[PDB]
């Protein structure tokens, strides 16, 4: 799962 | 040719085999762009071919055998210039496209049989897995086909900045790119002159030669110029024919003439700016297949454009989410994404929206760690809402409903009765975002064996692009009319207008007609169709619909297309535009194939296009004057004084003349707003009025020095001298006048251009100070002077330039066509009325 980690990685745009 | 998908079909794990990576290199090849070296040869390949170049080398010859050193000078000095200027030419689009293809990066990194190896790049073929890691660099044209994370690349950085662009599974990552962040791997298309950066540079290397609509117009150019010249020519032998003269005066004169009033320049220049425009606009991320789109893409005056791609990110975002009373918005976005599977499998584009936009609740963020799901009901088509039980920290279960609004709406109804307050205020917002297009998602949540709660709704869309209302804006400052073509419905296209701000006057394409029905008379359906602000509901039938009409009207139109249905429509559009990610039968219709997404590189495109056009235009102009100087103050000379400039100092002026070429290429470009047409009548006037200009101030000069005591000779001074200068100068200063987009004054010409005229210039004064090639000194007094009305003459074409050039009655004047129509000036606001009326129709239709 990793919930969080998949957050960043759809986000990863900064 | 674009290989075939069965060599792009490889395990992402494994790769390719050794034995079948050097069979490729044996069909296909390293990924290096050829290099030649025929830099001597070229030299003398300009001073042979061209039927110009010929004919006057054979006049040379005769020259040479005739004892005649001074014409064997002028023809191998007219020689020598042309081929200097000719291979100047060709070595700065040389270097141009040198510094396109520069690929120093290297480094492949590739899995053989299944074991992770790193080459150098040239080792790669088409049809092969490369591993991409962040901070990389593509090494030749691919796609990406594997997708953990989505990457980031920097395919639009070729110049200083960067503009970084998405690529997810199925996106088209290009060579010359680095990565910015994220990793996978790229099954590789093309390695090299088939890559669309290689496949540029072999389209300017091919068109060195010179081909295409813009070709034709030099030959139409070339020939008129030929007329003038033989007209000029008959002026002068017919006037050295009543006085009788000898045989080599008239010959001598003839080639005075001659060899200013043919620019043979003009071809070789023209074409080395369309390359080197070529070449700009693949450093723009455009591709153009043909040279004549970059005239094409210059002139066009309606842009169509789809909203799917350009205009909207494609992207299925969040909207700011409408919550009831007493719920705030983190307690809501945690209870939307709560319903959604913490496996990434099953979850569709709504549920990735709300796990992106969890950015903006960092509370729902923190606390979804802490809920421990149950049990997952994913999307049941008929409840059309997914349900998940999860557990909260505290020990309480909480099911949480997210679906359909009504539906939703009706699940909480069916617990425990809802205030009508609340119902209407719900069910009112549901229809305006309805009437807005976004999709809406109702949210609902259950504590334990307490009542239903629902908290509000989710508004999602594909929002318009960062750079796009600047991008329409800027447009609509360009001149040229944007109309959105979308396959949605009136009122959801509606507000996508409101958000661009394009004016919110649409219509449904099948219904406003385009498909041979509708009862809208023809003349008024033409008119609709050419001042919409965009086509709702549009279809592949109705784009070919819409550019036939829009070209019956004189407009040129630039249709973008993605799908192979578009191609028909990419081929009537005057410059079919191939979007990112379009099918390869779109790109192959196409007349300029783009490759950063979003309009704001097309408008980019349009920009270079519009400077290369001038670019080019201007020095025309500036020839063509030049030209038409020379041959009126020259042959009116011979004709009434008998008598003309030095022969030599005429070769001086002409390579004087073409020597502002070797820095036109290198200039700051200036764009004209409006689009620019070729408009040869307009040209032809405007380079007919320039020359007159200059002729009347060179005569000025003449019939001042013609005097006694001196005229304009202060002490002493040259005829020759003091007129070659004074044409010198109002000249290579005319370059200066040409390439501005508006008055002279508005754009400070670049450093390389303002130097190669004053370096001329000064090579002219002291041409006359120390009396070079003529009868006497002449004193730097009389110089200043020269210099001085010069300059005057200078302001008066600025005046002249500005005043024509600027003014649509000369152009009028010029192309001979009347007033337009000017349509009655109340009868255009009942038009826009009546457009107001229908578009309401057509939203009201449903």
């Amino acid at each position: 799962d990793d919930i969080d980690a998949l957050i960043e990685e759809l986000q990863s745009n900064h």
